[PDB]
């Protein structure tokens, strides 16, 4: 099963990284820039695994991933270049499976996204 | 059922905490030192959750959970006290879902322990 993953980001850089990354797995990246672009994805079509920045403009992250976990329980990673301890025990309690810090590894990365796949895609 | 974890941990300070705050969660904790004793407590009970020091008496960490994980998928977490880029990735690549390094929040751990475990209970 080709693995789908969306990327919510609006810096155009930061989601360029992230995409190739993925591409780089095998993956199909989808591209969204805010909360409504977020829904209108996921809505039409399969998403196995969602990559969030916290920090967004219009709906901020947090709250974008907690209207996520009351509809669905895809696996879901948050990201942050600020490293802040109460963003990320925040977003793991409302329900993100993990929260990645900048600068990251890619290879962290995929490896941690491969890891969960495996646990989730059934 | 209650979640049972079995901590692998030959510093018994470092294995108390984990204990307490996994006691504190009401779920059943185990308690190894080394493989033998690990491979003991699979065979006798049932366990939704390893959390594992990397190096042990004996087998290191790394090399226990690579022989683990040819015989189960178990959820499956490393301890470490010291960041280590190269253990870290290592540890994820042989399928620990995650990887601890101190100083730990106990929150976060608890957290992603329940996170973890809701996905494979």
């Amino acid at each position: 099963q080709t693995p789908h993953i969306l990327i919510v980001e609006d810096e155009l850089v930061t989601r360029n990284t992230l995409k190739s990354i993925f591409e780089a797995e095998g993956y199909d990246v989808f591209e969204a820039t805010d909360g409504a672009e977020m829904h209108q994805i996921l809505s039409e079509y399969d998403i196995n695994l969602v990559i969030m920045d916290i920090n967004l403009p219009g709906k901020n992250g947090l709250l974008l991933a907690r209207e996520l976990r009351e509809q669905a329980n895809v696996a879901l990673m948050f990201l942050t270049g600020r490293d802040n301890e109460v963003d990320k025990i925040l977003g793991l309690e409302i329900g993100a499976d993990d929260y990645i810090t900048k600068p990251f590894n890619p290879r962290e990365l995929t490896i941690r996204a491969r890891n969960l796949l495996s646990r989730t895609m059934q």
